[PDB]
């Protein structure tokens, strides 16, 4: 995992870092409640921040979680960490996704954090909550924050709230009545956006039109999902749905016909502050997959993508999110956008927009965690165009430098043809970077200018079919990649079948 690329700008100690910047919580033990790529990226991130704060690249201590197998094929992760504790095999709820574990695990180390990122508890309410009960801290928004969230119906009617533009659905108009304190949905205002049965929800169904999606709040990962295209079909599909992710809470949704979908990344302190750290591009997908991603989002008009950063923010700053954050939108050909979902944890894609901002995320969210505020970010400062180490505030609303996204960056999802992660090296391109969790992994792409950024993602792929493992699975990437269509980025995004 890429970790990116005279007075004395170093500190002693996490303590006196945490003193010295505004801080207000010591973390210097964190928990890694996840493995694999996660668990590598997290702690590269953090120990390259560390080395340059510390002058030591072990400032911060990491224990992991390591189940029989991960440990017997002897992944990296498991090594590079500090103290490592052996839990149970089998599926990640015996696990890595076992709250009650890992808030354990916590409380007998003892730990001051945990970090989960992407995947498993990463998106569980109910360990923020758990950990903080027990003064455990968390790289991640507090569980009030996910709580005034909520799945999709609330988080819409929360966007519809705050006035910005949806989908049509079978929540669509509602919205609820907005100096502190979050928003928060009533059950009774909830309950009108769902669909009790066949009766109502055909008759919703009628109201939004076909085709349409029938979703379970509840569901998800592949679970809890139709297509209904006709009234002659709507009856068995919500049914379906039923029995798939019982007493789940089900709506229905417009489908989408053929968009962009672009991602605002959000970043934000425990004082009110939140930022946009540009955006993120991933219309190219195969099969509900991000194959091909961009950064920033060039596609649509930096006026329209700059609006929907403010409304990020917004949502953000209403649900009083901590942390980072992605909202993800649906910018159409025209210049029509519509709120989708807020993500309430970093991602796994996330390398982009450290490569165009220039911000450690994971070590932005751990300093975040001890309380430092934004503008108090080496990162963000520098970003801001402020001083390295001032105490300066910074007028992120109306800054006197705005924020421009150096370069442009590709990153495509690989395939295959001991060790959980193998880092990918190149001596072709330069300005490539990948990673592969053995099954699939990623590149990054690094350009002076999109075409730059294109063309080197390329080479790299190239250079990484000699490898046997990718003589062919990487073909169609170069193939898609070269294709002029994708070489003028139209705003169609139809050529994609008939490849």
């Amino acid at each position: 995992s890429m970790s990116g690329l005279h007075r004395d700008f170093t500190v002693a100690s996490p303590a006196e870092f945490v003193t010295r910047f505004g801080g207000d919580r010591v973390i210097e033990k964190v928990l890694i409640a996840n493995n694999g790529i996660a668990a590598v990226k997290c702690m590269r991130s953090i120990r390259r921040w560390a080395y340059e704060m510390f002058r030591n690249e072990r400032a911060i201590r990491f224990v992991v979680m390591v189940t029989p197998e991960d440990l017997k094929a002897n992944a990296e992760y498991i090594k590079m960490a500090d103290h490592y504790v052996p839990v149970p095999g089998g599926p990640n709820n015996n696990n890595y996704a076992n709250v009650e574990l890992i808030v354990d695990i916590a409380k007998r180390i003892p730990v001051q954090a945990v970090w989960a990122g992407w995947g498993h508890a990463s998106e569980n309410p109910k360990l923020p909550e758990l950990l903080c009960k027990n003064g455990v801290a968390f790289l991640g928004p507090p569980s009030e924050a996910m709580w005034a969230l909520g799945d999709k119906i609330a988080s819409t009617v929360v966007a519809q709230t705050l006035q910005v533009p949806t989908l049509p659905w079978s929540g669509s108009g509602l919205t609820v009545e907005w100096q502190g304190k979050r928003i928060s949905v009533p059950e009774d205002v909830y309950d009108k956006g769902c669909v009790k049965d066949v009766d109502e929800g055909l008759e919703a169904a009628e109201r939004i039109g076909f085709p349409l999606m029938i979703k379970a709040s509840e569901g998800g990962g592949g679970k809890g999902i139709r297509k209904a295209e006709s009234a002659e079909d709507f009856p068995i599909l919500f049914r379906q749905v039923q029995s798939e992710i019982p007493g789940s809470p089900i709506f229905l949704m417009k489908l989408a016909q053929h968009a962009r979908h672009l991602e605002v990344q959000i970043l934000a302190d425990q004082y009110g502050n939140a930022v946009s750290l540009f955006g993120r591009d991933c219309s190219i997908q195969r099969r509900h997959q991000k194959i091909v991603e961009e950064a920033p989002a060039t596609i649509a008009p930096l006026a329209i993508f700059e609006f929907m950063e403010q409304c990020a923010i917004r949502l953000a700053k209403t649900v009083g999110y901590v942390s980072a954050g992605t909202v993800e939108y649906l910018y159409s050909q025209d210049g029509s956008f519509h709120f989708l979902e807020l993500n309430p944890r970093l991602q796994v894609e996330h390398p982009c927009t450290e490569m165009i901002a220039d911000v450690n995320l994971p070590a932005a969210q751990l300093q975040i965690a001890m309380g430092v505020p934004l503008h108090r970010l080496k990162d963000i400062r520098l970003l801001y165009g402020e001083s390295p180490w001032g105490v300066t505030p910074i007028s992120f609303e109306t800054p006197s430098n705005p924020p421009l996204a150096r370069g442009h960056v590709i990153a495509a999802r690989i395939t295959s043809e001991s060790g959980t992660v193998q880092e990918l090296n190149f001596r072709s391109s330069k300005n490539v970077w990948g990673y592969f969790s053995v099954q699939f992994g990623h590149c990054f792409s690094w350009g002076e200018n999109r075409e730059e950024a294109i063309s080197n993602m390329v080479v790299a792929l190239k250079e990484l079919s000699i490898r046997g493992d990718f003589r062919t699975t990487v073909e169609y990437l170069i193939n898609l990649l070269e294709t002029e269509s994708f070489q003028n980025n139209d705003i169609d995004t139809g050529w994609l079948d008939y490849l």
